């Protein structure tokens, strides 16, 4: 008698994000809480580094730190893979290649724990330059709008995504982060495998002036598009 799929997303849903990271041997954890509203495609989240100082720039973790909160227009609802997997959820895996620098590999479980949508991530960063833009903390505390191109992966009963994130560098240069993404449902329940489309993803980062801990406040608007 449980709610599944779209019915889990009719209103505002609480979100928990938990990440463990190891980048060039630097261990860290992140905890985020807030809420998602798939009716307007809006996310509001506050993140803290629970292990002290974050050894990489916050912007490099944004894509890793819940695409089930994307607004799918009424005419695109049958192409929403992300909600179709809920509540059992999906595994989201990425390779993120920073141009002229190291690579993040991520594995996340996105699923309901009671009434909360939880994103549980393990992140391994390898082959970073200790004096590069990432471990050297030379990325601006800001974020650009990006389109995430989604395609069905019928062999894996899931989806793939490819996109390049543009991180503004303090000297005015750009640090590219090439993303390779695959999502696989948890369990044997069938999912909706979409026609090619994209998620228009708009991100605003801010700081709480009263917060002493290493932290990131995030707002996102995400809208699916590209199907008629
Ligand atoms: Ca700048
Ligand atoms: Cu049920
Ligand atoms: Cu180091």
């Amino acid at each position: 008698g449980h709610k599944r799929g779209e019915q889990l997303f009719t209103g505002v849903v609480p979100i928990l994000v938990e990440l463990d990271g190891d980048v060039n041997g630097h261990r860290f954890s992140v905890r985020g809480e807030g809420e998602g509203d798939a009716t307007n495609g809006r996310l509001t989240l506050r993140f803290i580094c629970t292990t002290g100082r974050l050894p990489v720039p916050w912007p490099t973790l944004v894509t890793t730190l819940v695409q089930c909160f994307s607004r799918y227009p009424d005419h695109m609802r049958r192409h929403d893979f992300f909600k179709s997997a809920m509540p059992e959820g999906y595994v989201q895996e990425r390779t993120i290649s920073f141009r002229d620098d190291g690579t993040y590999r991520t594995r996340a479980v996105v699923r309901f724990e009671g009434n909360t949508l939880v994103n549980r991530i393990e992140l391994r960063g390898t082959n970073f330059r200790e004096d590069g833009n990432i471990l050297g903390h030379r990325l601006e505390y800001n974020y650009n709008s990006h389109n995430v191109y989604i395609t069905a992966d019928r062999q894996r009963n899931g989806i793939r995504a490819n996109f390049t994130i543009r991180h503004n560098v303090e000297d005015g240069s750009v640090q590219l982060a090439n993303h390779y993404q695959q999502n696989t449902p948890i369990g044997n329940g069938p999912v909706l495998l979409p026609d090619d489309h994209y998620l228009s993803t708009q991100t605003a980062l801010s700081r709480d002036p009263n917060e002493r801990r290493d932290h990131m406040v995030l707002l996102e608007f995400v809208t699916a598009a590209g199907i008629t």
